[PDB]
């Protein structure tokens, strides 16, 4: 099959075995510089060329057996960067390797980088840099055949000023003084269990770690430590679930690395080393499930990938199913369906956001011609989620699909699928269920845009509350606003709390007296949980509230995470008396927020 989203050579022709990275971080410049060795197996008899992922990249030479070869740079193709073409020394037989040196140097522009000053960290004393591969920016990072469709090992050695700390997707093999600068540092990293290339991540900053598990540190700047200690404490707890529901944890370290607020994603399932927004540390660990969904990912994303984009929800669908199960083990099956059925209704906003025939509400979603980051929504973690659920009460319950899952992931193990193949996987586990299985409408739940077929059956014993008080405040009449007092949410969870707010959003714009006697009653502008705050601000802002710009714009720019800043933008933007802040802000803001959000933000506020 096709990656459309690749310009290299495609791993029926050639496929990289192993990359040894040698680079130097320059803060002053905003460039990686250094040397990408990479191990190619030949595909192909008499193979005399082949064609790499670049983007925004600076190359100096190629070099293959100690001589430099002829190599060329491509036209650039928008998102997908630029195809780079190495003539081969020698035509290769088939299963012949040889090693290619790549000099090169990234642009500061690269979109797979954020660089930040001392003021943008939380010491205010160093700069520092993390980087975000998924899907296709590992290209703007390094050459490479830059598609989940090609897994490899990886060796690194970078060079950092000696004040500093690098940490990478790998175990960390050691550190020394930088034998070319007593100024630097050279920290060495191993990656010998083989990865898609979007999983390849490099931090560098001052940071500090602290030991909360077996074989989980927790690192961050200083004045972070302290509080994510605490917040993700349940990590080996639920590492030890995982492993029961998706067999051995085959990557040694499992650790966590909190990044600054300009993190543009919840969590990144970067294998040793997740990626964490620093919104999670709420102080109560209520967010803790975005710890459970990228600890499942060591299994269904990480060691069964998606062979394209295309089919996305492979690793994102069953990624949710499994950390639903780690949450159920947890906590009871009343709260996996409280979580199941509050993912139903983010579906159910994704859907209705893009419109119910848009193609980006398809579970496979053909991205020819998209950008990745453009296509990316709830869609396929919620409606892939939805389909294996809905199997699940199919097939004869949670036990027997997570036998399936089990089987799935052994199955797999270390390869790159398609639909087809993890379809082909279901039909054959399940060949004793093939007239339950010829009953889905496999069409609409694969092919079709909007909303699933079939609404699967959610036990309502912690919804209930939360759908009452919605409906309470709805209904309400100005005479009736005398009845709400803080009473009303003594019985309620933050997760139900949250799951209140969500439910009226959905019914939004309420009229402004509803919205100023639930700030009078409830006091929610006190509340800093990231999650339950950016629904109420949403809340006051579509229900044209004047007083929320002010705690709007400030949330909107002091993180970065997307699921919030975005939508936030898109309500202040809707807002006629917003509007204008709301483009101020965002071209003042532009420069120093991370490539990819500042392009998407530019898209959805319509600013070129
Ligand atoms: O834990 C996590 O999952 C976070 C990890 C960071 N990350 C970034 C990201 C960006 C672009 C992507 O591209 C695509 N989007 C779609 C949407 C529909 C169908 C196919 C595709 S392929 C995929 C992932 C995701 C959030
Ligand atoms: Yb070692
Ligand atoms: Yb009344
Ligand atoms: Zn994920």
């Amino acid at each position: 099959i096709v990656d459309t989203c690749s310009l290299a050579s495609p791993a029926s022709v050639c496929r990289t075995k192993h990359l040894h990275l040698r680079c130097s971080v320059d803060f002053t410049r905003r460039t990686l510089t250094g040397t990408a060795a990479l191990t190619v197996q030949s595909q192909e008899d008499n193979l005399r060329s082949l064609v790499l992922d670049t983007k925004d990249l600076t190359i100096e030479k190629v070099v293959i057996n100690g001589q430099e070869v002829k190599y060329a740079l491509g036209e650039r193709q928008s998102y997908k960067g630029s195809p780079m073409e190495i003539s081969l020394p020698i035509a290769l037989s088939k299963n012949q390797e040889i090693v290619i040196e790549i000099s090169f140097e990234t642009s500061p522009k690269s979109s797979a980088l954020q660089w930040l000053t001392p003021e943008q960290t939380s010491g205010k004393e160093h700069p520092y840099l993390f980087s975000q591969c998924q899907a296709i920016h590992c290209r703007a990072i390094l050459p490479c055949q830059d598609t989940p469709s090609v897994k490899l090992t990886y060796t690194a050695e970078v060079s950092v000023p000696k004040e500093l700390v690098a940490l990478m997707s790998a175990i960390r093999d050691g550190e020394t003084p930088d034998p070319e600068d007593p100024s630097r540092k050279i920290y060495k990293f191993i990656q010998k269990v083989p990865i898609p290339c979007y999983l390849i991540a490099l931090v560098v900053g001052a940071l500090e770690s602290r030991q909360i598990g077996p074989r989980t540190l927790v690192w961050s700047e200083k004045e972070q430590v302290e509080k994510s200690a605490y917040e993700f404490s349940e990590t080996e707890s639920m590492l030890k679930i995982a492993e029961d529901l998706g067999g051995p944890y085959v990557w040694g370290q499992y650790d966590l690395l909190v990044l600054p607020p300009s993190f543009p994603y919840g969590g990144m399932e970067n294998p040793c080393l997740t990626f964490v927004t620093p919104t999670l540390l709420a102080g109560d660990k209520s967010l803790s499930n975005v710890i459970a969904h990228e600890i499942s990912h060591s299994w269904t994303g990480n060691l069964v990938t998606n062979k394209t984009w295309d089919h996305f929800w492979l690793n994102e669908g069953h990624t949710v199913y499994l950390e639903r199960h780690i949450c159920g083990r947890l906590f009871g099956e009343k709260f996996r369906h409280f979580n199941a059925l509050g993912g139903w209704g983010e579906l159910q906003n994704s859907v209705k956001t893009f419109g119910e025939t848009h193609p980006f509400t398809k579970l496979v979603v053909d991205l020819t011609d998209i950008d990745p980051d453009v296509a990316y929504s709830s869609v396929p973690y919620e409606k892939g989620f939805a389909l294996l659920f809905y199997l699940e009460q199919l097939l004869g319950g949670p036990e027997i699909f997570l036998g399936f899952l089990k089987a799935y992931v052994e199955k797999f193990s270390y390869k790159s699928i398609t639909t087809d193949d993890w379809k082909d996987f279901l039909y054959s586990y399940f060949k004793d269920k093939v007239d339950v299985l010829n009953q889905v409408d496999w069409n609409a739940w694969l092919y079709s845009p909007g909303l699933p077929p079939i609404k699967p059956n959610y036990d309502m014993t912690l919804t209930n509350a939360c759908i009452a008080l919605s409906q309470r405040w709805i209904t309400a009449k100005e005479d009736d606003l005398n009845s709400f007092n803080a009473t009303d949410l003594k019985d309620l969870s933050s997760h139900q709390l949250n799951e209140f707010l969500a439910q009226t959003l959905q019914r939004a714009p309420l009229p402004l007296g509803h919205i100023k006697r639930m700030q009078e009653v409830y006091n929610f502008n006190a509340i800093n949980n990231s999650e339950i705050r950016f629904r109420w601000l949403r809340l006051c802002i579509q229900s044209k509230w004047e007083d929320a710009i002010p705690l709007a714009l400030k949330m909107a720019t002091e993180q970065g995470r997307m699921k919030f800043t975005r939508p936030l933008f898109k309500d202040l933007a809707a807002f006629d008396k917003s509007h204008d802040q709301a483009v101020r802000t965002y071209q003042e803001h532009k420069a120093s927020m991370h490539p990819v959000t500042a392009m998407l933000v530019g898209k959805d506020l319509k600013v070129d």
